[PDB]
């Protein structure tokens, strides 16, 4: 997270880090059984980690508990990275309590102009912000329009931009598959974008809302 603030202990506790040895993508606990992450972050087998603050020390929050399996969504694509959203099924449900809670999928779509919240612990790009320490960043939804300016032809149905088109605050390298949350539901997945932070070049999102149907069959199916 590029510009942000750490976030408060806990204050996002949907929040859960994807590690393969180390963490190297965020995801979203939806259900005790389910967490929704990104499609390009796809692994066979990882460890989701939740209850984290600070990601290098134990603190005595966490749970560690291994996928069971790892779906992506049937239609996405490596070549544009289109329809980037994944489920991934705990092989046991996780303990509800202060520091790990779901977060709700959206009712609808939330309209352009609404302030969001992203959070995780990739790429900070400052001497200040230490990565290993959950990272929070307030960002607003941009228009259809603002995306596919910045963005000519590559935004389809399935993405949204998110950010500032002025540059400095922005999610980064680490923060993939991690959270949007908007008005207490999950809006989007953090996807892709041209670098981190630059001006003209917004973060991009997975549309969480086109896929309430997916996810809700996916995860009643086994
Ligand atoms: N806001 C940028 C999110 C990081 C990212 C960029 C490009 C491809 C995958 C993730
Ligand atoms: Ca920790």
């Amino acid at each position: 997270i590029v510009g942000g603030y750490e976030c408060k202990p806990y204050s996002q506790p949907h929040q859960v880090s994807l590690n393969s040895g180390y963490h190297f993508c965020g995801g979203s606990l939806v259900n005790e059984n389910w967490v929704v992450s990104a499609a390009h972050c796809y692994k066979s087998r990882v460890e989701v980690r939740l209850g984290e603050h600070n990601i290098k020390v134990t603190e005595g929050s966490e749970q560690f508990i291994s996928s069971s399996r790892v779906i992506r969504h049937p239609n996405y694509s490596s070549y544009n990275i289109d329809n980037d959203i994944m489920l991934i099924k705990l092989s046991k449900p996780a303990t509800l309590n202060t520091y790990v809670q779901p977060v709700a999928l959206p009712t609808s779509c939330a309209p352009a102009g609404t302030m969001c919240t992203v959070s995780g612990w990739g790429n900070t790009m400052s001497s200040t912000a230490d990565s290993n320490k959950l990272q929070c960043l307030n960002i607003p939804i941009l228009s259809y329009s603002d995306c596919n300016n910045s963005y000519p032809g590559m935004i389809t149905n399935a993405m949204f931009c998110a950010g500032y088109l002025e540059g400095g605050k922005d999610s980064c390298q680490g923060d993939s598959g991690g959270p949007v949350v908007c008005n207490g539901e999950l809006q989007g997945v953090v996807s892709w974008g041209y670098g981190c932070a630059e001006p003209g070049n917004p973060g991009v999102y997975a549309k969480v809302c086109i896929f309430n149907d997916w996810l809700t069959s996916t995860m009643a199916s086994y």
